[PDB]
């Protein structure tokens, strides 16, 4: 059942953003998508349960 | 005795307000005034 449809782009560009720049060269650590999880650990910080 | 009165101040405090709550927990290190140092580091390379 031939001729599949595929994704052409190399999936993702994990680049050092405004969070991952300042975390990498200063704090010596990085996290993939600290932009996201830096917001999610503070969003469930105000309201939790 | 030049006078008998002086001008001291009150405490300035240093609390994990913003990004330092993430970096102390998600990472280890929690470099002081990282709200300002990160602002100064992001102002230099773009010219």
């Amino acid at each position: 059942e031939d001729t599949e449809a595929d994704v052409p782009v190399t999936y993702g560009e994990m680049v050092l953003n405004g969070a991952n720049l300042v975390t990498a060269l200063v704090m010596g650590k990085a996290v993939r998508s600290l932009d996201d999880v830096g917001r999610h650990l503070l969003d469930m910080q105000e309201e939790q349960l």
